[PDB]
């Protein structure tokens, strides 16, 4: 196939587009200094206590931040997933289980489109955060962000375009091997051809690479494993963390009693 | 008093830095005759809905913030604070937004907005239930005529409750709820000479508290199981119960 391989390629971005208000693009020309407004650098301290007057203690503000930006994060990515041909005629709770899975891998993913080597954009191109700032942290905040540059360093040398992405993201959320998926087969049958237009995509929009295609379904399951390393170091905060206004509260909250 | 009084400053005073929407301020904007910028009168489910889990996560951080003022808190052993605050939390967001609530609807976004309760009802199968039973409780909560004097010690007392499950050193909370609880008391007979049996009456208000709170979880589960559209789960909070 093309067409029909090129034409889901296309509603694809089209709903990416949508769905998503910081597109790579629009992240890739903030931190490229197309000056259309530079963005204020968080890189000390001093600059850290000016940095509320030109944007919308630290580690609470970074750690809520966090929190809110998960709060969008599932809107947006739900709305995503409904776009995807054939999700919404899926079981109900296998929408559930995919969701469920799939919201982090994708904000991480996402996330990585807003960093370089050198630091993270926040709110919304507004600032950018130095990564050693951020390194420079207090005990629970030092270690923290650090593995999510190191995925985005390895993952945006691939050099994915918004286009790719839309893709990428696609056959992650119809991952058919997720924990307590009661209908595997037309999760499936769905990602075969979400992998059929990824692969096809890739060999028109990347001439000089090899075994892009493989490299990121690699990519797919090291996310995985992101996720999870980010879940133990807030169970160590929890357990560990003398200072309750450091704490996931609300997280514990919903698990214990909702 | 000397202490009892004294505690029952420190604790106003608290609430004071740790909350921003005060009752006297919304009831100053409830007031049309205090016009100083008259709120804006109100998919939507959704909206309402998504506005409803930002607010928790803010609600979150003044809490505990409140919570660490209470004398003798951060002492407690870490689990114990952390059980406190966990249980704390919703109930003290139901009674807070009584606040903002009447008869006739609910201000938002730091007095900006009132949303007709009318319109809350009308609302689609899931979410015409939600805001409902929480303007019933606030209607009876706010004939008791508390002031943010009083609150902020009937929200220090739900706080320190000795009774909550998983709690490893009971004594040392209701030590400091004993306490409370006379600061409280002692601010009702000064504070509300006229009215006889406050007292029990907000501890009775306390209780059922933990009914709302169950009912509105209630209401999520069914959700949960039942609504085809995904836009309409509460996805964050299933996933931090089941992944995290
Ligand atoms: O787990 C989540 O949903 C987010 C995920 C996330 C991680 C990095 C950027 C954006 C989102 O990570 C959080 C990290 C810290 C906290 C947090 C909040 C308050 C106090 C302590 C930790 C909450 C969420
Ligand atoms: O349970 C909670 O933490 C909040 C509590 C709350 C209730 C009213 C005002 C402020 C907070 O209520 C919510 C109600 C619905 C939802 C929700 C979000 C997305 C999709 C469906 C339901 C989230 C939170």
């Amino acid at each position: 196939e093309s067409a029909d391989l090129r034409a889901l390629a296309k509603h694809l971005y089209d709903s990416y587009i949508k769905s998503f208000p910081l597109t790579k693009a629009k992240a890739r020309a903030i931190l490229t200094g197309t000056t259309d407004k530079s963005p204020f650098v968080i890189y000390d301290m001093n600059s850290l206590m000016m940095g509320e007057d030109k944007i919308k203690e630290v580690a609470i503000r970074i750690f809520q931040g966090c929190q809110f930006r998960s709060v969008e994060a599932v809107q947006e990515i739900t709305e995503y997933a409904k776009s995807i041909p054939g999700f919404v005629n899926l079981d109900l709770n296998d929408q559930v289980t995919l969701l469920k899975y799939g919201v982090h891998e994708i904000i991480y993913t996402m996330l990585a489109s807003l960093m370089n080597k050198d630091g993270v954009l926040i709110s919304e191109g507004q600032g950018f955060m130095t990564r050693e700032f951020l390194k420079s942290l207090r005990k629970p905040l030092g270690d923290f962000m650090e593995p999510k540059f190191e995925f985005a360093v390895k993952f945006n040398a691939l050099e994915l375009d918004d286009s790719d992405l839309a893709i990428f993201i696609a056959v992650i959320i119809l991952s058919g091997d997720r924990p307590g998926l009661l209908n595997v087969k037309p999760i499936e049958d769905i990602q075969d051809n979400l992998l059929q237009a990824l692969e096809l995509q890739l060999k028109l929009n990347h001439p000089e690479s090899s075994q892009l295609f493989a490299k990121l379904l690699q990519k797919m399951t090291d996310l995985r494993q992101i996720v999870t390393e980010h879940v133990q170091l807030l169970q160590v905060i929890k357990k560990t963390e003398t200072d309750m206004s450091l704490h996931p509260l609300l997280q514990e909250i919903y698990k214990d009693l909702y």
